[PDB]
């Protein structure tokens, strides 16, 4: 998706690459960190449902953890598309806006 | 993808495989309007991004909406695989809860 997206159809020069580094690595901790807890839920849902496959307070909870942290992913992914567009080259901006709105609005239709 | 799983997964009698297909489509038709609402959410956002490429109050609620659609599926597919549960005689029921738990397990990896 649109991370992905971005990296791979606007790719930063050696400068932005260089100085937007360290954010780069602390959206892939914060990323690893969310998909950690959504595995986690898996964890207990698996766990709750070989002791009782019914929807019980610890599928409930579980089930609770896993639409957190689906809707966190994308609260984090939207900011760090703007975090990203906002260090590079003033002359970078239109053709990362250009990707980005696309995608955008090919999820749209 | 659990879905996908499932599915495969365990042999269905003919009465089963009748109410299961009656389930699909009631599945289909909640994942199209969680998607309908996540399309007009991204739609959203790609209006108000090529408008001022900032986090505005447009692009809050998109976002909110965006984050309780991408929750809404994962929800939706949990329910679901009770739902098809549901459709199982008794005695079917503990082959498929064994294909779930292990699904869920390495889906906590
Ligand atoms: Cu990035
Ligand atoms: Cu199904």
């Amino acid at each position: 998706d649109l991370h992905e997206i971005l990296h791979e159809a606007v790719p930063l020069d050696a400068n932005e690459r260089e100085i937007l580094e360290l954010k780069e690595d602390a959206f892939a901790q914060r990323r690893r960190e969310i998909e950690t807890r959504l595995r986690a839920a898996n964890g207990k849902l698996a766990d709750a449902i070989a002791k009782n496959p019914a929807w019980s307070p610890e599928v409930e909870a579980a089930t609770q953890e896993v639409e957190r942290a689906a809707g966190d992913l994308q609260r984090a992914t939207l900011v760090h598309v703007f975090e990203m567009r906002a260090g590079l080259k003033p002359e970078h901006r239109p053709a990362y806006d250009r990707v980005l709105i696309d995608a955008l609005r090919r999820g749209s239709q």
